[PDB]
């Protein structure tokens, strides 16, 4: 995985720097757009390093693809493909609702959850799982991703929960109480990001204060079936919303269930 940084040409930072320190470039070797995520220096050091590991072990036609990374000497980088269109959020709020219709809708959900049901199979668990960390390409194509959002994003979207920050209203009941994070916390963020899909972008729980949303999913409010969003799309949002983890259905199951109406 290892590579020259006489190979890489260090352009502007990407998306406006929304993505922190990360940086478009050019893989000279093949004239190549990619990203390419540096480090400043601050003391991070080491879950950047872990991260480029993680990256290694992982590959999949609906995940982010690493290409290589540059961790010998600083400045260290992590390079991956590029993906034209950006991150999935803004995509679906800026598209062209005929061309990104219901069938549209449906592909970029099964794609995300072929995506997670090989990390489900390698026991990975993403851990923040939003359209903010997807990518999309040329014909609808999907990649989920990871871009470490937490301390970088600006707004209510993260909200801090003792050092760490947590976007509430993705995140499961139990990982919210006892900060328990699995795979199955993974398919209850999986539920937001179809209702995400769903609205175009639409902001999960619009208005609803961060500070009453475990009390409201306690009391067993779910957001409600999107404006024309399929009753089996709901339905499947509905069983990644159960309360109890291990009620919740697999992303093989889920997968399963999106491939088969992917029609
Ligand atoms: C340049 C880069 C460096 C690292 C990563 N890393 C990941 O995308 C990633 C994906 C999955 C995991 C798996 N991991 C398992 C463990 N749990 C806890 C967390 C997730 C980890 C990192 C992506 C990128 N790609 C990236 N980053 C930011 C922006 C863009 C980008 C933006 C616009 C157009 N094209 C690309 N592209």
């Amino acid at each position: 995985w290892e590579m020259e940084r006489t190979d890489i040409t260090m352009k502007h930072k990407l998306g406006g720097g929304q993505y922190g320190e990360v940086y478009e470039g050019v893989w000279k070797k093949y004239s190549l757009t990619v990203a390419v995520k540096t480090l400043k220096d601050t003391m991070e050091v080491e879950e950047f390093l872990k991260e480029a590991a993680v990256m290694k072990e992982i590959k999949h036609p609906n995940l982010v693809q690493l290409l290589g990374v540059c961790t010998r000497e600083p400045p260290f980088y992590i390079i991956t493909e590029f993906m034209t269109y950006g991150n999935l959020l803004d995509y679906l709020r800026e598209c062209n609702r005929q061309e990104v219709n219901a069938v549209v809708l449906l592909y970029m959900a099964t794609q995300i959850s072929s995506a997670m049901e090989y990390l489900e199979k390698k026991n990975f668990i993403h851990r923040d799982l939003a359209a903010r960390n997807c990518l999309v390409g040329e014909n609808h194509l999907v990649k989920v991703a990871d871009f470490g959002l937490s301390r970088l994003m600006t707004g209510d979207t993260y909200t801090a929960h003792a050092g760490a920050k947590f976007p509430i209203k993705w995140t499961a009941p139990e990982s919210l109480a006892y900060n328990k994070f699995s795979i199955k916390s993974d398919v209850w963020a999986f539920g937001v990001l179809l209702w995400e899909i769903a609205t175009y972008g639409m902001s999960p729980y619009p208005g609803i204060d961060l500070s009453q949303v475990y009390e409201l999913l306690e009391k067993d409010y779910r957001m409600e079936r999107p404006e024309g969003c399929p009753e089996k799309v709901y339905e499947l949002m509905r069983a990644c919303w159960q309360w109890n983890p291990s009620d919740r259905p697999s992303f093989a199951e889920i997968h399963q269930a999106f491939e088969t109406m992917f029609q």
